[PDB]
């Protein structure tokens, strides 16, 4: 399994001449205003991952950020709302063309209460993503081989979901309610960011 | 107050060439797949409103749907989750250029937890709605006037309601949000009917 | 003005009961039917006029009462009639097996309301007041006061009134036949109650 | 165990000349306005199963629907509140003569907080039912072979769970309270689809 | 209404040659560890009471504390597991003669769900009391007329009330049931103070 | 050794004794809905008696004749439930008693966890298995492992209320313990006659 | 009484060369990082009280802050938690010597559960707080007698509720248990505007 | 190696240091009823120091000097629970403490597990077992269980400190820490004296 591992940045985008790339992030805590970005994660769906890390303070990434920009190319994340966040948060450019491979599980899945990327991978693909470094110090100057995985694991698989949810999607002519939700999570993001991450905003109370 | 109260439809727009309309309606109850819709009321912002009974198996309206469908006019709700579910699911238009002073309100009076109707209009207007005609028979032949003038006091004041609350979204330059809220509410109403009413699409859990 | 009988055991006879449908509520001392007994029983006939009934601790018999609570041709109107069939039952040994709840009847057709009480119900529909105070009172005194005859009257005096208009909502929303099912299974679910399953809803998944 | 797999409906009832049918459904989800009925099986309790593709906009099952009207077959379920729901929703036909072993194990096993199939079938009968299956994508064209023996298993057991109830009701003399319940049940299906699933109606509150 | 006040002790035992006191404290809240006692009130049923302010550090009340011992005569409280905390802590004595209208309620009127002492002599009695000032410092070294008015309002009407629910108690024959709950109360009072005051001894979990 | 009998003890010749271990199976937790199905006894020697008691069963004298005696502390693991069914169903309540799991709340201060099972996994290094707690008590032909089942709870309430009664002592709590057994009679009495869901004692 | 209203700032301080000083703050709301410092009040305890209405965006209020870094004057709050954090967020100054009523209140009114600056009011000072400014837009240009007075109202008090918990801290003999939760009391509002505000940073879990 | 004794250390030659790990064990959760049975002490020497506590003793004049030596940080996790213990049995209270669990809440922001368990394992690979957590430690002798389990506690103490000291560091809340750390002591008091179930400074 290749893993790229990187420092600051992406060397150059010779591997993301694509149209779809999946993005990941680690931090160290869900508050983006009080938990940096310590690791960006991406995949072209060839079975193979970089590893970003990411250091404090760092203000700019710009490969990474010129893909996250690029209106050409789908942003492929599960539970995107989070990852679209942190990102904008950290360096100022929010991606507006984005695939959520969880709301599209809430919108397809119909038939299970259990939503997450660990789940749908052992449904759909029956391919296992062990979490037990999900919660590790994200912020270690050096990634232990277990964490650079578990990273990669995140979006070695975004673009078979997906492929599966289009299906999904269409055999319940549900397409035009997934692109409105994918339309309007860059802005559930930027509540959150803003102040409303507790609230739904569209409930009656 | 002048409140015209009509059988099935407005007689014609006269009173609706203008560029924003305030939009309320009455039904049996909370779910619309069982509780048909009852009422339509309109207001131009002049002080006046229409009252319109709906039929049971009521299908056409056809001024009503007019003004629905006009991209070149605001539709104004106070929750129009809601009255976007009746009326789209009533006579198949679901309309898309759309204000709703609750989520105007949970983004910018943020410093109570209470955006019901009644209190927005008594803190921002000094007016008193009295929500005792909520709760009553709104399919029947002839409404008493007490439910016609509650039913009127729903559309009477939203256009002053969106004045303020457009003073109070630029000022704490929320504008965009608001903005993106509303181009989702009418999908949002969708998702209600297609079966996903108890569910925030948006959640982690 | 409104007439209001009060009677010691049972009704002296069936003279004002040759009627179709039947109003009935129940006072006890409290809602656990094997530890509270029954203390009141109250009638109308829709006439504007109530009886009230005092039963003894230990009675056994109501000859009269229980002739109705047993005629198929007559209905039993109630308000919760879960809890008054129940007691009944359970005191006399008879069930009603013809009866109308306005509670369920409620729940079928008031759906712009989540308030399905009694008092909400009578303002409502009929513009009626009903004062809630000696609902909680001492229902095994040997003489009930006046506040107490008055409010045991009020729960029966409305009730063919509101069947009436639950049954034009029936109508009008074409739930007649879903009634008439919740009513033909409420004997059995006041029975569940005494035979031990009165916290569990025996319908659902969990 | 033979398992016998159709597309649409069963080609004749020459297997089902008997007084009591098992029955149990498929779907994409629990929310049959929403939720497509997917799958239906039966069992005479021969050992047996027929396993019955539905598809999607289907509206008539003929010989499926003969047996789900024949007063004169008791349709025995495992919560047949929500088998009924679905089956009269697709079809337009609500069984009307039924036995739920759900309703059987709460008015007989008391000494237990646990109802569901797979608990009942484990104490009874010493047989164990695999619920992997249970939430899978129920709609596909193929159905794999766990999906196709965890249908059958829904339905294969039910007679001798039916017939163990049959001795507890009548041991504790509670014959008349499973019957009363039964024949009430397919109404409570009714009531769940007309818009009172959430509610218990014989509530206080 | 006559309203004795002391410092300490009552004086004499001139006014308890009787078979039964009622009694009643005020303290500075809640724990008896933390919270001190301040007043000690007292009636032998004739419409008069004593009002015994107790000082900081104060360890002997004799005249007080020989009421407390004596067999012969019965305490009557109203919640008496707080009561006979606090004062077998302070002086070192717990009663062994009790009676509670708090338990004698919830042991007579189950019609009704509120046990409190404003709840049972407004319906009782038809006496009205005033809660205003339960909480309020019982430390102050002068007590307000409204203090000591409510102080003594707490006695002057617990033996018309046992009275009453000795009467109740007879008729529904809970009179064997009503005195073993009072036998142990001076031990439910004990566990309070031994550690045990969040748990209920006697439940499953 | 588990003797298994119908209807009543065929005697009392193993149980001249001054502590007796007692436990029951029922059709579930409410007594006026759920019948009396076993009652299970031991001497603390190691072996015990199950008893089935049929449907309608009135009577048990040998049983109730040890019920009754005062010269014979009855051992209970959770009593306030075996209690409740005995005296309903054969018309005495005991009042010499003894419970485990009141002696684990008032001991077992370092844990939350006051399970029979718990209790014996500690004390004793005994393991109690729980699969047959919920199973048909009521059939006529009681399984194997229902009857082990039955009488493992009984089996092991001698030697548990022997450390019990070291700790009550050690910690000064044996009037508090006394109490709470003089009262829980009355607990299961109050629980027949409708207060089940009601801690009496509660502010509110 | 009187209520000398200024922008921006205090013009001197000539009032405040005391030893403690009242003060008050009011926000759009209840999160610093989303909701902006819009008013500071300030007392001397003369009964009179200055009102500073801040700007939007405003960095610098000296003659305020002068006094907030003083540390030979107390600074006296009610619910300090949140004053200090909009004012440290905001100018950059976290006060260190501070009292607080509401904490004082938890440790001296045992005898109550009711905290809130009203209710002390009430029963120490019979003073009448009227809370129905406090959800209102206190961003506005000009901001209405209702509020002025109601601001005013929230420090007009606090020197003689100090001195009353003053003398119940020293009746309990829990002068240093106070001193120790004020001293602490800055870093409990960091810790909010760092991103723990929803954790008890001393709790188990 | 676990050196146990009764009542106190003979002497400080092992605590001739500028930290010390501490724990202790009792009854129960609530000191005024639950009474303190083991103090635990280790150098971070790898050896541990296990001193059995006496009911009704009043002194340890050796461990009471550590506990009062302003030179000395005492490390606790959750030491919230043994100052407050410790202070009630000896009548010290420490006042140069570090907290493992507030260190946790402090820098482990990416998990909601702070025991001590979960911070070993993932801090340092150390599988903690807490099967004697819940077991009587007033008895006259302990198990080798309940000692090596009552040791494991204060074994990797300084381990954690330097780790979490290292993320204090890194995150910029070394500041925060100490006003928490410098807070705890009374926080323990504030137990003590009655307001264990309080939040003192939450908003309700």
């Amino acid at each position: 399994t290749e893993i790229r591992v990187h420092q600051g940045d992406l060397p150059n985008l010779d591997n993301y001449r694509i149209d779809a790339v999946a993005v990941d992030t680690e931090t160290l805590g869900l508050q983006p205003h009080r938990d940096r970005l310590c690791v960006v994660q991406l995949s072209s769906g060839d079975g193979t991952a970089d590893v970003i890390q990411i250091a404090k303070g760092q203000k700019s990434a710009p490969n990474l950020v010129r893909l996250l920009s690029d209106r050409d190319i789908t942003k492929i994340f599960h539970f995107g709302r989070f990852d679209l966040a942190i990102l904008a948060h950290t360096f100022g450019v929010m991606p507006d063309v984005v695939f959520c491979t969880k709301i599209a599980s809430k919108l397809t899945r119909t038939y299970t209460d259990r939503h997450g990327l660990k789940e749908i991978c052992g449904e759909l693909l029956n391919v296992n993503i062990s979490k037990q470094q999900q919660s590790s110090d994200w912020a270690a100057e050096t990634l232990s081989r277990a964490q650079i995985e578990y990273a990669a694991s995140d979006v070695l698989y975004l673009h078979r979901l997906k492929d599966i949810f289009e299906e999904r999607l269409k055999r319940e002519e549900r397409e035009s309610v997934a692109k409105a939700c994918f339309q309007f999570l860059p802005m559930r993001a930027n509540l959150d960011l803003l102040g409303w991450s507790e609230i739904d905003i569209f409930a009656h109370s």
